[PDB]
């Protein structure tokens, strides 16, 4: 009778700052619109988002599902926290602690 740990670098800074991130995060519907059209969110997944009451309600409700799915969808749906983080003003120093990209831009 023994057991180990889990692990997942993406999904655990999803659990983590799951607190921060709907404190942070505003934007639900362009989480869902990105990941509806990389076919990453189904229109069950979307309807359950939409379903919730506010928004700090959809920012949970997402992070519970992408962490459902698997790192697949989590590294994906870390990523646009960066690419659009360039649009956001609550998320910047975040990504700079955690360090999510690496390596120089040149080439």
């Amino acid at each position: 009778g023994s057991s180990g740990s889990s692990g997942h670098p993406h999904i655990q800074l999803l659990k983590s700052n799951r607190e921060l991130l709907v404190t942070h995060i505003r934007n639900t519907q362009c989480l869902v619109d990105n990941l509806l059209k990389n076919d990453y969110f189904s229109a069950e997944d979307a309807e359950i988002v939409c379903a919730c009451p506010t928004q700090p309600d959809k920012v949970r409700k997402i992070l519970d599902l992408v962490q459902s799915k698997g790192e697949e969808v989590s590294e994906f749906f870390l990523y646009l926290l960066q690419q659009l983080a360039d649009a956001y003003v609550d998320l910047r120093p975040w990504l700079l602690e955690i360090g999510f990209s690496s390596g120089p831009s040149s080439g």
